[PDB]
């Protein structure tokens, strides 16, 4: 059964609700992004409409095969009517479609529902600027002060430089990233691009890509591995046997594996900057972790909350446990009697 925080009242919306069956009273099921704790539930025997970005509706037709009378995409930043309610998508500074959702309810209330989502300060110049919200559905990932981590931008700076050093010192070492979702795709891009290469990847991935709407990426890809200098691995391999394993299917081309793994925050951000970051290594393999997050840091969450002055918050992570709601409730109350909503 669907719990409440993902029903949208005087509506018969839900988001993300897909793993419960049919819900009553349900007209329109909202998906906010392709990721599996998401879209659980979802194949293509679903027999009700779907509200999505044009990239996530790609992704539940060629992935899913949800059949595509049941696929209803929306363009972003535009006002669109769904049942007789207003919605407008907004992106989520998550990963490749994710979107927020604005419901404008007939009683004259107006909800914001995050999805997963990275804030940041343009999103205080769309839509959201216009107007008053009385009921934020927050991703609250990260609603913690320990969480720290640097810009994406700053986090891309470090693989570029560390990857291109690497290979001009050793024309015959082999890049190696890990990936088992979509999103956190500027990693392995920005690495090929530096060092002059298409990525390299199974045919399952290649197929994900090409739903994405990215430009040019035909430019950028392949599934032709011989060809390829930056390969894309699941992440499950990203450890010293199974690159060892990886580096023997490559018929002596290369002598060296140099390896990222993408993660969110670790107990390592606690004490190291990301300049001082090292690798682990065994002989001629080195793994790096970096933190590339797609969720809000503390500080960025609190930014968003208070320019946007809700009346009311409802979490969306981490609401299983007493610790963490009482948690979560006293940050959000220090941020209103600071900013004085
Ligand atoms: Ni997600």
């Amino acid at each position: 059964t669907c719990p409440f925080y993902k029903k949208i009242p005087g509506t018969g919306f839900t988001v993300d609700a897909f793993q419960y069956g049919v819900v009553e009273g349900c007209t329109a099921y909202f998906l906010t992004h392709f990721h599996s704790d998401h879209y659980a539930g979802l194949s293509k025997h679903f027999t009700f409409p779907v509200y999505c970005s044009e990239i996530t509706g790609n992704l539940l037709k060629n992935k899913l095969h949800v059949q595509e009378q049941y696929i209803h995409p929306l363009p972003l930043d535009t006002e669109c009517i769904v049942n007789g309610v207003k919605v407008v998508l907004l992106d989520a500074n998550h990963c490749p479609g994710a979107v927020m959702i604005l419901f404008y309810l007939p009683n004259g209330t107006v909800i914001l529902h995050t999805g997963d989502f990275r804030a940041d300060p343009s999103m205080e110049r769309s839509l959201l600027a216009d107007q008053k919200v009385h009921m934020l559905y927050l991703d609250t990932t990260y609603c913690s002060p320990e969480y720290t981590f640097p810009s994406q931008q700053e986090v891309i700076r470090f693989a570029i430089n560390t990857a291109f050093e690497a290979v001009t010192l050793n024309p015959h070492a082999l890049v190696v990233c890990g990936t088992y979702s979509i999103g956190k795709e500027k990693v392995f891009l920005a690495i090929a691009d530096v060092l002059g290469s298409k990525v390299g990847m199974s045919q399952e991935k290649y197929k994900t890509l090409q739903c994405l709407n990215i430009p040019e990426i035909n430019s950028l890809i392949t599934t032709d591995m011989c060809s390829s200098l930056v390969h894309l691995l699941p992440m499950m391999q990203i450890n010293f046997k199974g690159l060892q394993s990886h580096l023997k299917k490559c018929g002596g081309k290369y002598n060296q594996i140099l390896a990222f793994r993408p993660t969110g925050w670790t107990h390592s951000n606690k004490f190291t900057r990301i300049a001082d970051v090292i690798p682990q290594t065994k002989g001629n393999i080195s793994i790096y972790g970096i933190p590339y997050s797609e969720h809000s840091s503390y500080l960025e969450m609190k930014r968003f909350v208070q320019w946007l002055k809700p009346q009311k918050i409802i979490p969306t992570v981490n609401v299983g446990t007493w610790k963490s709601r009482s948690t979560m409730e006293k940050y959000f109350r220090e941020w209103k009697l600071e900013a004085g909503y």
